[PDB]
């Protein structure tokens, strides 16, 4: 006797919309929804979420979190909101308090150890004590992880690991667009964005390959840059338009040095889209043998939310703890979102 | 802790390639054996092309007994044949000397339902005698681990479509013959053609089907010869192949799920006319569509690679013959070590 999964939506934005369609047609149940957006706070989240039939799942403001996860009898929360684990915690301690697992697809969540280590450490006492899991995955899970270690075991020697990736600003909301610098101007894009030089989101999914390769980092350098585009380009995500040479988003490039000798260089480019521009996902193994591997236009937004439902039963089976996917098997296809 | 100690078993190019890449890695050569009269009474290293003899003299298999008693192996590593019927042999001697065995042998990936009943031998041999047997090489990851990790960023899948092509000239004398390298199209048809025997990937389609979970309901295979223009040079057989010949096999194998996915997959083993590469190419085609190009795949490195990166679980996997759809995918090793 199976049942189905039941999820609480929390982030009923772009990802937040696309997870409730898709975790409805993998058998799963939405018991809950919350969002802080003015236009959706009070609309059923079928709705919202583009469905032609609701659900009865009223959307409600973050203050009433702890009423509808104690309403809910939630299997898990699934988090779309920030990308920062300051940003994340909050909501992270409300799953926790409750005793439901949680997973994110905030960048900064999918290993967070070092760079934000002791809002980490809090929340994995906390999951611990109430037996739940925690963790954060994305795109970054099998595209900037898996698919990178899969490969590693087919590899006699690495150097050197080189990531390119490249995704579009405009499918994802105002928290990317914002640390990507979209629509600032040269100068303030350098003293705001260059100058403080926070953890892009490879920094950490860097640090995540090191863990499931077993090696110590030694130091990470970043630098970020602002795009650029020769005409004007529209930002739907942050409604503002784009003059030729104002940043259209970042390109970070970080190089992360092991104790072990080998290092992994990872350019991560979020921006706005010139005609022709497509996502890129293409990577380099450097030794014996040299192998590239190449996603031909990742469907980086889909990829992303069937992640995170692909997850769902392990995030259920894992043991209690922030409990990052370096120490989970890798993301299995799942016919249906059920549970015994 | 101690060096994995290995006995090899078929000293040609791939044994070559695995004697020096094992000693690499801090695993040590303790017995050889090779049929082939070049390479008897020679030592294992100066074969390998090695400077410093290793003290390893190659021994034929009818002595194979004698070098398992000496030995005291953790592991034997076959590159000898393609099917089960004529690796068995060996992988008998292996196990009942109680010896872990891995081969590169393409059937032993996945033979359950293709030599049904010598696998279940070998099973309660190996397990009688503590001791774990599997088939691995280039299809663990390429058409293998690869496939499953990009499906568990997968929505739906209706089909997994796969190209693969690699040089029949690569792999030595067995691997030629399989693929019907210069046979004349009559011969093709009757050796080849006719008896319809499983692909490469067959077995590797019905590992894909083990790891996903789904249940294989038929498997359908077509075998066409390749052809050239011109004359090519087989360097494993020693011998020019006209125009018109068969410079080597395409495969199109369907296998189709009780669950409705199908995995088509098309797999060229051939002579290269000038310009050709090795190629793996997949396409997920469902929600969302995903392809994934691995850019001229170092086929015969990768093989020998993942062989050995098998090895600390090969060793660690329970007694029995343990495909390798049941352990977590190969991971890169760094030193090829034991504990006691
Ligand atoms: N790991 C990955 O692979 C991956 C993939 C895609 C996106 N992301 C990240 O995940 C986050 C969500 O992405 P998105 O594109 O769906 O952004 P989005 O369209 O802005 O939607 C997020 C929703 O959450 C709301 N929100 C923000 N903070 C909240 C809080 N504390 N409580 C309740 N609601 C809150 C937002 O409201 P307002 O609009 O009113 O702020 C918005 O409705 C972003 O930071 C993005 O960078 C990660
Ligand atoms: N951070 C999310 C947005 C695209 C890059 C990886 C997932």
């Amino acid at each position: 006797s199976k049942r189905p999964i039941r999820i609480i939506q929390w982030g009923c934005g772009l990802m937040g919309q696309t997870l409730i369609r898709t975790l409805r047609e993998k058998g799963a149940e939405l018991v809950g929804a919350i969002d802080h957006n003015a236009a959706r706070r009070d609309r059923d989240a079928g709705e919202v979420a583009g469905l032609g039939q609701s659900l009865g799942v009223r959307i409600h403001p973050p203050d009433q979190a702890d009423a509808v996860f104690r309403e809910a009898r939630a299997d898990v929360c699934i988090l779309c909101t920030r990308s920062i684990m300051s940003e994340l915690a909050g909501a992270l301690r409300v799953a926790a308090r409750h005793g439901v697992n949680a997973i994110t697809i905030g960048e900064e969540a999918f290993y967070p150890w070092t760079t934000s280590q002791a809002l980490t450490e809090e929340l994995d006492q906390l999951a611990r004590a109430n037996d739940c899991t925690l963790t954060g995955s994305g795109f970054q899970d099998v595209f900037w992880g898996n698919l990178i270690t899969v490969l590693a075991g087919a590899t006699h020697r690495i150097d050197r690991i080189v990531g390119l990736t490249q995704y579009n600003a405009d499918d994802y909301g105002s928290a990317l667009a914002q640390k990507h610098g979209v629509g600032l101007d040269p100068e303030t894009f350098a003293a705001r964005i260059g100058a403080s030089n926070s953890p892009s989101y490879v920094w950490n999914s860097n640090e995540w390959l090191c863990a499931q390769l077993g090696w110590r980092v030694r130091d990470i350098r970043q630098q970020l840059l602002p795009t650029t585009h020769t005409g004007t380009l529209r930002s739907a995500s942050l409604g503002r338009e784009v003059p030729a040479g104002h940043a259209t988003g970042m390109k970070a490039v970080v190089v992360t040095e092991t104790h072990e000798g080998p290092v992994i260089e990872t350019h991560c480019v979020g921006k706005l889209y010139a005609p022709g521009e497509v996502d890129l996902n293409e990577w380099t193994l450097r030794g014996e043998p040299d192998t590239t591997v190449t996603i031909r236009q990742p469907a980086t937004p889909a990829l992303t939310c069937a992640t995170v439902l692909n997850r769902l039963p392990q995030l259920l089976a894992a043991p209690p703890g922030f409990v990052t996917t370096d120490r989970f098997t890798p993301a299995t296809y799942v016919s249906r979102l059920e549970t015994e």
